[PDB]
Order: C-alpha cells, then sequence, then structure tokens
C-alpha cells in the first residue's frame, strides 16, 4: 500500500497527467507513472527505445534535459533529488 513521499508541484502535475491524483506516490510509483507518461505522450524513439526524446515537453523542461538514456538517467535523478524529498531505490 501507499508509503511516505513528498514531490514538487510541476512534477506532481506529470503524475496526475500520467493517470494519478493527490501528491502521495513513492519513487517506485513515480518512475512507473513517468514510464506511462513517456509512452502516453510519445516522448521516445521507436528504434532507440532505451533513449527518451521529450524535445520540449513540460517533463523535459522541468528535468532540464530534452533527451536522456534509460541506462544513463543522470539528469533524471538530478531533477528527482531536487524535486522530491530524496526518495531512492
Ligand atoms: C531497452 O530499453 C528500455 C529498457 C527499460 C525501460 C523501462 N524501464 C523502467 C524503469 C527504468 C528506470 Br531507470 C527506473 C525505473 C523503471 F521502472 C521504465 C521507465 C520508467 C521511467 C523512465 Cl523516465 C524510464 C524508464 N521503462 C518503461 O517504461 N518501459 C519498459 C517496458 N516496456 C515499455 O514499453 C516501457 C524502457 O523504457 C523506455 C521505453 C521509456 C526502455
Amino acid at each position: 500500500q501507499i508509503n511516505q513521499v513528498r514531490p514538487k508541484l510541476p512534477l506532481l502535475k506529470i503524475l496526475h497527467a500520467a493517470g494519478a491524483q493527490g501528491e502521495m506516490f513513492t519513487v517506485k510509483e513515480v518512475m512507473h507513472y513517468l514510464g506511462q507518461y513517456i509512452m502516453v505522450k510519445q516522448l521516445y524513439d521507436q528504434q532507440e527505445q532505451h533513449m527518451v526524446y521529450c524535445g520540449g515537453d513540460l517533463l523535459g523542461e522541468l528535468l532540464g534535459r530534452q533527451s536522456f538514456s534509460v541506462k544513463d538517467p543522470s539528469p533524471l535523478y538530478d531533477m528527482l533529488r531536487k524535486n522530491l524529498v530524496t526518495l531512492a531505490t
């Protein structure tokens, strides 16, 4: 069931838009919803599926990189540690 977390408002809005409600979802849920959002808004390449291509989406603007890798999520963790209250997995 639901456990302790606190996000940032422009990141919580990605979480509502990915299918959620409230602001209370742990890093496991946040990353699941980020995967749904990237697939739902189509922020990736069909051959470079390990690579995200948000190009100017509110998610890419908020994270501060408009492209990043699933095997090198460095700007994604950097945004999360500055948005969320430091949830890690
Ligand atoms: C070889 O390339 C891969 C491999 C794996 C994925 C992958 N792995 C997850 C994941 C990764 C991490 Br770091 C931490 C927690 C996770 F939960 C998650 C995801 C969620 C949010 C983000 Cl920001 C990025 C990726 N993620 C998916 O959303 N998937 C994998 C299964 N099938 C799908 O269609 C969608 C993949 O994803 C890209 C398409 C986005 C591509």
